[PDB]
């Protein structure tokens, strides 16, 4: 296993880009370790615009990657996970990092998802360990506890590609309504059933408001802090992993 395990990131849709952005820079002031920061913008076509840059000496980069294209919908998103892999691949051909960690805010869950169990084995000696995810709306629009919308049926028809050695987190807020912009709870909660059984763990966590596209600052701190805690598995003071414990649903 590498020394290098770059911190993965991938946005949603512009409505939710301010939230993205928050969560970035304060997860920077938080954390005691410098993380480094790396930018690429795929563009439509699937060159790749970059800013920023991996210290040399940086065990735990942190990499955005979002695209010129981040609009909602299938047909999007089936196109975001082929230059998702656009960029995975590059990243691969130019660091030498074997084990990573990704984090989807957004639609940006969906199109980890659908990378992980189309494109991840293409790069088969790279593994991802953990993976979280952020008010993804895995029946997209739908307000339906029954109905299966294509979108879904493409990450459920190809559940059985996901890495079985895998740990996931799905962020949940209770929001049930659509106004924009918002994802509804029934949609977001349609992750279980891709996730359990699939992957080693599966585990879901509610911050109240994480639905909503326009953020709020006691919403991200509490993001942060389970970032922190459980994607980057940093120790945390005791009352602080106490109570984001108790935000777990499962
Ligand atoms: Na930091
Ligand atoms: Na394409």
């Amino acid at each position: 296993a590498t020394r290098m395990a770059p911190v993965i990131m991938v946005p949603g849709s512009s409505a939710s880009q301010n939230r993205f952005d928050s969560l970035i820079t304060e997860l920077g002031k938080e954390t005691p370790k410098k993380h480094s920061v790396l930018k690429l913008t795929v563009q439509t076509d699937g060159t790749i615009k970059y800013s920023g840059s991996i210290a040399a000496n940086d065990n735990e980069p942190f990499i955005v990657i979002g695209f010129a294209n981040n609009r909602d919908g299938k047909a999007n998103i089936d196109k975001q996970a082929v230059w998702l892999n656009t960029a995975f691949k590059a990243l691969v051909k130019t660091y030498h990092f074997n084990h990573f960690y990704a984090l989807g805010h957004s639609n940006g869950g969906l199109i980890w998802t659908l990378f992980l169990e189309r494109y991840l084995k293409e790069s088969p000696k790279v593994h991802i360990d953990r993976l979280m995810t952020i008010a993804s709306p895995y029946n997209m629009e739908s307000t339906s506890t029954t109905a299966k919308t294509s979108m879904f049926k493409e990450l459920y028809r190809y559940r059985t590609g996901l890495p079985e050695s895998l740990t996931v987190y799905s962020i949940a807020g209770t929001e049930n309504y659509t106004s924009d912009g918002t994802v509804p709870y029934n949609s977001v909660n349609y992750g279980k059933y891709i996730f359990q059984d699939q992957v080693k763990h599966f585990t879901e966590i509610t911050v109240t408001g994480a639905n909503t596209a326009h953020s709020d600052l006691p919403q991200n701190k509490q993001i942060v802090s389970l970032i922190r805690q459980y994607l980057l598995a940093e120790t945390m003071p005791d009352k602080v992993r106490q109570k984001n414990a108790q935000r777990v649903q499962n």
